C-alpha cells in the first residue's frame, strides 16, 4: 500500500496551525513544524498528547515532552489536535478527559472500542483518527519533502492508545511508532470485554502470550507489515486514576498489562522489531532526560526505515533512566521458568 501525496482539493497546507482540514464529515486541525538542518526528504514524527494536556502542551511544554523540538532535530513534526478539542490545540480536558461516545471507549481520540455492544462496528474499522492521520501526513507531504519509509507516530496516555490501534490497522502505512503508557483493553480470545480488574488479571495469569484487545481489529491481525515499533512502560507508579462525575477518584488503568501485550504481540511478528523501553517516571511523558530520550527514541526508530530487515537493526543504549531491549517486555510478570 504505497505513499500517496495528495490534499483535499483546494487545502493549502501551511506552516503552523492547520484548521478545517475536511475528514469523513468532520473539520480537523495539526500543526506542522518543518524539519531544521535537512535537504532532502526528511523523517516525520506524528506526536500526540493524552486525556489532560493540550496539544500545544505535548509540543512546546517541557514536562510534557516539547515534541516539536524534533524539528530542531532534523525531523518534520505533524501533531493532530483531538477532534473533541473542536479544533483548539490549547483544549486541555475540557470535554475530553472522559469515556468516549458512539461506541468508543475513552474520547480524547477514536482509539479502542467501547466494552458495550455499541462498540461492534469498531472491531473492523480503523475509526476517524486513523485514518485522518494518513490523510494528514499524505497533504502535507505535497508540500513538505517526507521520508515514505520513516512515518513515525507516537504518543502518551490516550495518545500512546491510540499510537497502538494506528500500528494494528495501518501497518502498511507508518514505519513504526512510539506508544508511551497506553492502553490495549485486554479482551478474551472471543472478544469478550473484559473489566479493568479481569483484563489485569488475564496478563497477569498468562504473561507471555498473546492477548486479543479492544484497542485493536478483532480478532488481531495475523500478521502486519514491516514496523518498528518502541512500547514504553512508565514503572510501578504508572497508572491512571479516573475522575467520576462528583469529582472523586478512582484506579481505572494499569499500564503494566498494556505495555506487557503490546510488546508480547509485537516481539511475535517476523516483520516487526519491538523495543521495550522501562523507566521509573509513572505515568506522564517521560521526564528522566526528556529531550535526550526523545533524541535517542526517534533516531532508533528511524534507524529501522520501513521494509528494513529486522536482523540488521543494532539498538543503541538509551539516556540514563531508562533499561530497554528488543523483544517483549521481561521484567514486569516472573517468568515461568521461576
Amino acid at each position: 500500500e504505497p505513499v500517496k501525496w495528495e490534499c483535499p482539493a483546494g487545502y493549502e497546507v501551511k506552516e503552523g496551525l492547520n484548521v478545517d482540514f475536511p475528514h469523513k464529515g468532520m473539520k480537523r486541525a495539526f500543526i506542522v513544524y518543518p524539519a531544521k538542518n535537512v535537504s532532502g526528504p526528511a523523517p516525520v514524527w506524528v506526536p500526540m498528547t493524552g486525556s489532560v494536556e493540550s496539544t500545544n502542551d505535548n509540543l512546546t511544554v517541557a514536562r510534557s515532552g516539547a515534541n516539536s523540538i524534533l524539528a530542531d532535530h532534523g525531523y518534520t513534526v505533524i501533531a493532530p489536535v483531538r477532534a473533541c478539542a473542536n479544533q483548539d490545540p490549547n483544549i486541555r480536558g475540557e470535554r475530553c478527559n472522559g469515556p468516549g461516545s458512539n461506541g468508543w471507549n475513552w474520547n480524547p481520540w477514536f482509539e479502542g472500542r467501547a466494552a458495550d455492544p455499541s462498540g461492534e462496528h469498531w472491531k473492523n474499522d480503523e475509526g476517524p483518527d486513523s485514518s485522518f492521520f494518513v490523510a494528514m501526513v499524505q497533504c502535507v507531504g505535497t508540500k513538505y519533502k517526507l521520508d515514505a519509509r520513516r512515518l513515525f507516530l507516537g504518543g502518551i496516555c490516550s495518545g500512546g492508545t491510540m499510537t497502538n490501534r494506528a500500528l494494528l490497522f495501518r501497518s502498511n502505512f507508518w514505519a513504526g511508532g512510539l506508544p508511551i503508557s497506553g492502553e490495549w483493553y485486554v479482551t478474551s480470545d472471543d472478544g469478550t470485554p473484559l473489566s479493568f480488574d479481569d483484563a489485569r488479571a488475564a496478563v497477569a495469569a498468562a504473561p507471555t502470550k498473546i492477548h486479543q484487545g479492544r484497542v485493536g481489529p478483532y480478532p488481531l491481525p495475523a500478521k502486519v507489515g514491516p514496523l518498528i515499533v518502541m512500547t514504553v512502560w512508565g514503572g510501578e507508579k504508572d497508572l491512571w486514576n479516573c475522575t467520576r462525575p462528583d469529582g472523586s477518584r478512582f484506579l481505572c488503568a494499569d499500564y503494566r498489562p498494556s505495555t506487557q501485550a503490546g510488546s508480547n504481540f509485537f516481539s511475535a511478528q517476523p516483520d516487526v522489531v519491538h523495543v521495550a523501553c522501562s523507566s521509573t517516571h509513572g505515568h506522564m511523558w517521560p521526564q528522566l532526560n526528556t529531550q535526550e530520550f526523545n533524541r535517542w527514541a526517534l533516531d532508533t526508530l528511524a534507524s529501522h526505515p520501513k521494509g528494513s530487515d529486522p536482523r540488521s537493526f543494532k539498538l543503541t543504549q538509551p539516556p540514563e533512566g531508562y533499561t530497554c531491549h528488543v523483544g517483549p517486555f521481561t521484567g514486569l510478570y516472573a517468568s515461568a521458568w521461576s
